[PDB]
């Protein structure tokens, strides 16, 4: 990856059920009942959901349509609070999409109806503002694969 | 109006026939129990939902706390000597907003504050961070205070 646009931001921490990688995890255990976050480098015995952390990636890889097919959890910057989302969770896309985009780079956040996540600016420095369609939660952002500095957010409606 | 579903609040010490969860592995393990538990972790059991401040001195929790909000698929876990802050929302009128148990940004709208002559006034958050709690102020009707979490 080398369009790092989260460097230097504080953001919370996402975990992707079944994305085996290097990051940190956390077990989601007892059908859902029971959340323990792995020392790194401990060695996982137990039977539970594993859930991997991701930071530059595409979301769209875990959902069918605008279901989530994997259980993701997100680990809030204040170091106390979580929120923890079932596989069949429906997701709102909001594309951010323009020659130039200026997108809101954070995620896991409340937000309004119409609330600015991005401004898109043209060729010529004119402005447009992609606005959150729902009142809900800002559960991730990231850039669209194949457009270059074009983001997309994922949103969960309350 | 109706606000969201009630939270459901978890204290350390009140050892009663509630529901109760587990913490163990200093604040990274939670486990929610139903029903015969004998881990190394401490219990926090549900009690009756009321004002936060009655388990806090001044701004800090005085006992460790979890609160789970059920609308939400959220809960925050605050370990005794946890921090918070007071966001009051008071008014000639005041229009909260009738939800918490989420982050939010900086600035985002907790209240409408309108005066005497209908003209209005923003309650915003004044930092990054979680709204963990709002309640009514007790001696003031009408009017109520949101608790952070800065971060």
């Amino acid at each position: 990856h080398e369009n790092l646009y989260f460097q230097g931001m504080k953001i919370p921490k996402i975990y992707v059920e079944g994305e085996l990688n290097d990051g940190d995890r956390v077990a989601i255990e007892k059908d859902g009942n029971a959340i323990i976050f792995l020392e790194k480098d401990e060695e996982y015995s137990g039977n539970g959901k594993l859930l991997y952390q991701v930071i530059y990636d595409d979301l769209a890889k875990y959902m069918s349509l605008d279901t989530l097919k994997k259980d993701v959890l997100i680990q809030y910057p204040d170091k106390h609070t979580l929120t923890y989302l079932k596989a069949g969770t429906k997701l709102i896309s909001v594309p951010a999409e323009g020659y130039k985009v200026y997108p809101i780079m954070d995620f896991g956040f409340r937000v309004l109806k119409g609330y600015r996540l991005a401004t898109l600016e043209s060729k010529k420095g004119d402005l447009r503002y992609v606005n959150s369609p729902v009142s809900g939660t800002v559960i991730f952002m990231n850039e669209i694969p194949s457009e270059r500095a074009n983001y997309v957010f994922y949103m969960l409606e309350e």
